[PDB]
């Protein structure tokens, strides 16, 4: 009975080799006071044809500026300093099984069902460690309550 | 007890690189007044060996002319302008893990079970975002009630 | 328990003889992300004293630009092209039983109870076919959930 | 579960003073093999401002050519020759309470719910006795099963 | 299981200003020995545009010749001399809200359901007091058991 | 509740002595997408007054061109090559007990009740082996669901 | 308790680019009067390293000579002419994700459990559309009742 | 109710071709007296694009120095000398389906749920047999009770 709206926000990010990098998935700012219930994210990263992109999808309050200081580099393990600060709700890994120099274009889709919502003060993040310079076009349809 | 007929319509489409492009799946026009209950679509796209084809299968009334204005480009997210206009019932993604310059020929099959039918005034669409020029030969066996 | 607000929007329209003409009833734009639950519309059309105003109140997604291409002229029948596109929830007819040249001022009121709401992506319309140039002052108190 | 379609057919008829005149309400001929379940007819007759239009809505097989030989003139009574031939399912009367010489434009609407359908071999008729030359624009949305 | 027949008898009567005037509704005489169960009468009186026609529908044995001596003039009250002689089963009133000198044509319809029949020895009457010279075309479909 | 239609198709066939000959019973082609539920066939063969006409009524998919290669000559036995291809649902035999040279005119009627319908892709056949040149006028009222 | 025998029949077929081609899976002919209950087929097609082999496994009576006239080319959709003639019981698709010019050797295995058997008059087919010249070595262990 | 802590320890190991090599997964030594309940390990081995890494995850007391003397070389089978000494709780295999000389970077993730804990005297090991020189960056989030 709550008035739901499924808004779509995209986020383009060209990121370097070992950069653990996170993007907040949230409505476009013109909707404040929301409450994210479901997220359908589909990030289609163009990447080098031998490497991998290990992604995590984490609910946390207190928005994280530095990413390497909260997630470990070669695969996204939540460090114990931000252990209970950061709650993992999504995982995954996109490996490029392609050719020598023809860069692949692989996508991960994930339909996260957030239990008891994520408000505008909390932050739903998608963080990723790649192994080459990738060209993520990460967009997401959030299912907010406003 | 309703008189069912499983008709087969094919649709060839050579489409360019970032073209979000949709085809209506429907009987051949000689059958008006139908009611699509099940669709078995099998699109065998010949495509470049590094790219992907992200497809959506959407039930909507009010036939969509412009596709980029209703679905986002790099993966098919239903924009909030056409949010409740367009109902997603099928998803998927076909990635080309092949060679440098030998173009692959990959197919997606999908047996959509449409709840409470899709009449001739509604429109069942299959829309797809590719990442290179693909040669889709999308055909489909619909299971109409006439 | 949902925070309700009853906002009032007016819409003045002087429309010609056989013009099937529709106005969207919606909040004033400063409230996006609403959900219309009840509408009390009261349109007081000043009209010529021999004619009639046949009105329909229709819930539809996909906002209709051309009105004659979706509703028939002499009384508002939903054409079969937009058959399941357009859902009728209100009807009525205001006839002018007056004098030779003294133009009457007659009003229709309608308290539509919209089942399961009408969001900001759907469009609640009031469409009307008149038979002379009328001077509708159609205002409406919507009962949105924001 | 039967595939329903709501088609709209209009019928313009300018008819003279005491002409008992009937129009078959049926789909447009391009749909044969139908089965009419519901009819929403709305006839907006422009008429002289002192007279009346007494209409009947009758289900009958065996399509009636001569109308005065089956219905009585000053109000539509089914004559005993066609007594069980013709089944009344709708009645009504539109009186013009207007001015001396300013012709009114009055409409009757009727949502007939036909029990157990009306097939294409039966004929649903709307017959009317007027008392002046009227300009009926009788249209109707039938709810056929094909 | 009784053999029913719905016969139609019309009765034209041009009657003067304050004439309380009654017509027997009955089959055409070629059917004796009937038993009237239902009557659908529809009298379309053309009348002067300021006056009224107050009608009563009365079951009585002993056919009434003089009408003013059994019903009062300005509205049809059954006088106490013929109090239990005359049983009222239908009432009504047709008022002419029209113009100065353009005579209206207004009709009353009444579907009387006679309890336990009216035989050919009883008399079902429709009596009316007008207030100007009217041009009643009173016809009726009776539902006799023969 | 399915819209039924009882259409009548006739088929004239003058066939020779030992010709096992079959006619498809089906609607006239203007109705595609049907579903035959009941068939009332009545074939009135004029025949020589000493011979017999042994007929079979068979439901089969895959329309049979050659008849002797599926049914045996002197009485219609379904050969084992088309054993499960052809399902017998009607039998019979019309013998001519007449005169030396006065050719009789004998008819067989059969009201086949097809279980779970026969669609337009299946074929209901009536096949017959005669013993002289007969003049069959085989007509049939099918009871299709369209 | 029925005497079962699991016989093995192989079928070598080198077939061209867009050839929809079908092989009957059946015992070797020395066993007539069988009843196929289970089939374990394993076809190891050597094929070009970019293409696909879309196969269908279909139970039908009336053995099909022409394959393109019953199945559509780019993916095996059963055409509506042979709609109820041909019953699909197995599907699948073998894609070659290999190298430029080193031809792969990929196999599909399928253990079809045929409900209520397939006799020697019916025909169990495996039909396949390839996209290059393939070298199928399709063999199958059928589980007949004789 | 036991005080849980999820600590993250990484272990980099560049290991040669047929080296069965094991790493103890354990907290960093500053936490003694722990009790490992859950382990989320994610090892992202960069490896040659034709080979495989077969890994085992084994709970054992008595820390193993020599690895080839407890696990067999070409796939990790627990030898019968250390049969009940070593308890397997995790398995898996990472194959490199890539290119000629472009080394892939593939990861295995495993969320081991250790029944009744693993204390600091026991040793949870992850052992792996590769087939080329790999560059494992094996890190792990253990879920200890201190």
């Amino acid at each position: 009975a709550v008035p739901t709206t499924r808004v779509v926000v995209h986020q383009s990010a060209v990121l370097k080799k070992d950069d653990v990098s996170g993007s907040e998935i949230k409505p476009e700012g013109d909707v404040a006071r929301y409450k994210i219930r479901k997220v359908m994210l589909s990030c289609t990263l163009r990447m080098r044809p031998g490497e991998l992109v290990n992604y995590l999808i984490v609910k946390c309050s207190s928005p994280i500026v530095n990413w390497s200081a909260a997630f470990t580099a070669p695969a996204l393990m939540v460090k114990e300093s931000c252990q209970d600060m950061i709650t993992i709700i999504g995982k995954g890994k996109v490996e490029s099984n392609g050719v020598a120099g023809s860069d692949c274009t692989k996508s991960f889709n994930k339909f996260i069902r957030l239990g008891a919502g994520i408000s505008q003060t909390q932050h739903l993040y998608v963080v990723m460690y790649t192994s080459e310079a990738v060209k993520t076009v990460l967009e997401h349809r959030v299912y907010i309550e406003v």
